[PDB]
């Protein structure tokens, strides 16, 4: 339970060895459900974008859109538990600093709340930071209660380094995931056939971000 124990006994060794780390039952049912209620309220009050344009070849009404997003700072009214999650992620990273590779984390992005609408859209294979923009660690929190991939799809498939086999991660309720943001972890989201929510924050390495400024 103690953030420092989780960090030192699991996250750090797992990340340095696999570059990926999954933590289940991170905040508990109560808090996880509260975060779910907050994200759902954001959706129901129209705070999300309409979704990534998947197919344009169509004509306005025929357009297909995918993942919808909304940026959350964490202090907005109705988003405080999301803020609590962010602070909890920050706490783990703080306890890991100086131990995640040779990176020195000194900041992060706001939270990106994503919603795959369940219309069969996913996210194409990609690398979060392929050009050295400063991001070294991707942190994702999932909040989909009773998610069954064999039925609803939406698996996050990561292809670690240049190894043959890949890793499938179900977007399970109260699951926390960390992985290196660079080319070591290309990944994709398989088609989702039910509403799928995730909250992502990216952590910056001090040196990479300092020189990224000279790239604009
Ligand atoms: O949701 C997951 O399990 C994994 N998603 C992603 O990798 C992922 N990566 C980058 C993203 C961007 I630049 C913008 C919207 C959504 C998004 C994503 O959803
Ligand atoms: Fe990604």
């Amino acid at each position: 339970l103690p953030a420092l124990k989780l960090a030192l006994e699991y996250i750090v060794p797992c990340m340095n060895k696999h570059g990926i780390c999954v933590v289940d039952d991170f905040l508990g049912k109560e808090t996880g459900q509260q975060i779910g209620d907050e994200v759902r309220a954001l959706h129901d009050t129209g705070k999300f974008t309409d979704g990534q344009l998947v197919s344009q070849k169509s004509d306005s009404s025929k357009d297909i859109r995918g993942d919808k997003i909304t940026w959350i700072e964490g202090k907005e009214p109705g988003c405080e538990t999301i803020g609590l999650l962010m602070s909890s992620m920050d706490d783990l990273i703080r306890h890991c600093n100086g131990k995640l590779g040779s990176y020195k984390i000194n900041g992060r992005t706001k939270a990106m709340v994503a919603c795959y609408p369940g219309n069969g859209t996913g996210y194409v294979r990609h690398v979060d930071n392929p050009n050295g923009d400063g991001r070294c660690v991707t942190c994702i929190y999932y909040l989909n209660k009773d998610w069954d991939a064999k039925v609803s799809g939406g698996i996050l498939r990561i292809f670690p380094e240049g190894k043959a086999q890949f890793a499938d991660i179900e977007p399970k309720f109260d699951r926390l995931l960390f992985f290196w943001s660079d080319r070591r972890n290309p990944h994709e989201v398989q088609p989702a056939y039910a509403t799928r929510y995730a909250i992502t924050v990216w952590y910056f390495d001090a040196d990479e971000r300092a020189r990224a400024k000279v790239k604009y």
